[PDB]
């Protein structure tokens, strides 16, 4: 089966506003837990007798349940890697001119975009994502209620904010706003800018996908 | 606001196993209904007073509800366009050698892939999708329980099967299997092959997205 | 295990506005399908080795998936039995004075209640229910997006309307409004009135549940 | 409109294994937040122009969104009141003989029931409930992934365990098992026994609900 292993090199440390105490369980327990479960699902999915494809049924079937949780755990892995990977103590770099221009024409400006992201982060129960919609070529804010609920198909993630309670409860308890501000203070723009460059290059090959 | 309009040129006709009687309400009522509602949401989202961003709240807020249904309706539009757009009476072309090779190494073969797709179509309440996962560069089968439930972020769709009851109830009533077979008989491989080419070119710019 | 068997005596026939052609697959395929799957889940849940309780995990575990679908299928059974059981050709009886009075004080009147029910039936993707909320002792309209999504705990169902597409697609295709009107024409008020009497008697023992 | 107010007298203090620091935000912020939002929804639902019933639509409509979140917030209120209301420092009383006998015949014994509850609490993302199913007259364990997801219609709650992360993150961080044990140490059996008595009396009026 196609198994995954955690990327320890992605673990943030000494962030401004987000303690190591908060990072520890988030990275070591939650993130790694999704990796472990995804692997279990892969093993069971590989067993044609356990996940019998001929018994596939929408009311209940081993195959169905495995596929349902596969999206939950895989997204749990991916989203966390995108989240931790873009955090550096005190932040780094700045959004590129190309990124600023796109945000300006699609969202209205950096000010409008930040407000939009904070709003989505406050309105959603799982994640708030700023990404490129490959179907329209526009930057969009996608809010998720869970790792696998409300995700837009095809979206290339640029900025990912975890709004699950475990992401901020150690430091801020019920107070989400100060956590969102802290997240913005530690954004590694070198990472985001690179993601954008790749996203745009990819979009050039994907334009007019639906004709 | 960014409004959409239906793509009438995508409407299939005289399909083998899928009647015009079945296609009519699916295209004219359902598909166009998602376009209309998406547009309404865009207008309301543009009104900063109605969708007050400062009032964003996860328990309930006008902003939240609009963003939630935005994903439902937008995916409803996109998925339907990908669905209708790949159907031609009696089918057309054949899967490219490049596509067959990728399926072979990622899924195990055309036989394994067809079985996998039919299984997902039988196991899921909304859609069954074969697409390219930009995070691993592998073809994967993604089942959805609704337009916006269980979608994998970043997935580039190649083959999309609608499993909503309105998609086959006119012709087959509760019988989904014969509908799935009929779908396979009308696949326009020229469309799918092109999608694959673009998907692979896009992946080349996206490889090593997470480092 | 605690198994169930379909209640064939509940099958409606010769309804006004709802054909036998529509009733057939709904009762014989869908309803009975939920009974069959619920039974399978019960058998697997009884096997302590398959549904290992010590391995219970929220990301994925055999125990979890079985419990998730148990609610889907059991509600599928119960809701359908309440639905079919209250339909008689051309309708029967009338709402009791006691029922009318409660509706009047809780909802505002029969006119307001009918409008409320039709609205919920049009707004929800699964079911529209008029029932007694045991926590407040008030009649409330509860809309569900699926058999097990948005259900209010403790609610005693009086009137249940199926809004799943399979419930009306044979007769009305995408047109839900005429189906809702037809449903109201075949309501067996003797059944509903009895449900109400029992619900109220039950509420008398349940009042002040939360102190 | 029918508004609600928090029940301050339900706030637990000096629990064994669950600190006041943990209780504070749970009761003062989360619980009271659901009460506030439910009230807002009631006001907006009362405005026939805002929540226009004639515009009821399942893709999106003000009426729909309000009804969706109404279940989220109302259940948030009710479930929390049942949760806090059954907690006393060090626990109190013991399960009645009547309760023990029912558990014995329906579940298999106190030992089996405790194991079942802990399993459901570990397998579900929102709540784990032991209640009386009015349709079968049997005690059942109902797991929920959220306040309004997977709830069984008609269920009369006896024991309610909150598994949301905010319920235990202050004291145990990611460690849910020790929290579940602590919950069992503070159960006020006088409350549970009374709930059971009322539930059984109610069931006597509800037996043979579906005929
Ligand atoms: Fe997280
Ligand atoms: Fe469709
Ligand atoms: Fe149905
Ligand atoms: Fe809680």
């Amino acid at each position: 089966v196609h198994k995954l292993e955690p990327k320890d090199h992605l673990k943030p440390q000494n962030l401004e506003g987000i303690s190591n105490e908060q990072i520890e369980p988030h990275f070591e327990a939650h993130y790694k837990g999704y990796v472990a479960k995804y692997n279990e699902i892969q093993e069971k999915l590989a067993d044609q007798n356990f996940a019998d494809r001929s018994k596939a049924n929408q009311n209940y079937s081993e195959y169905r349940e495995l596929k349902v949780e596969e999206t939950f755990n895989y997204m749990g892995v991916v989203l966390h890697e995108l989240y931790f990977g873009m955090l550096t103590p005190g932040g780094k770099g700045e959004p590129s001119e190309a990124l600023k221009k796109k945000i300006e024409e699609d969202i209205g400006g950096l000010d409008a975009c930040t407000n939009e992201l904070k709003a989505a982060a406050m309105a959603f129960r799982g994640w708030a994502i700023l990404g490129l919609d490959i179907f329209s070529g526009r930057l969009v804010v996608n809010g998720l209620d869970a790792h696998n609920v409300y995700n837009l198909t095809g979206l290339i993630p640029l900025i990912v904010i975890d709004t699950y309670e475990h992401a901020y409860y150690v430091d801020y308890k019920n107070k989400r706003p100060p956590y969102i501000d802290a997240f913005f203070k530690n954004i590694n723009w070198d990472v985001v800018n690179e993601r954008f460059e790749k996203a745009m290059k990819a979009y050039e090959a994907l334009k007019d996908f639906i004709k």
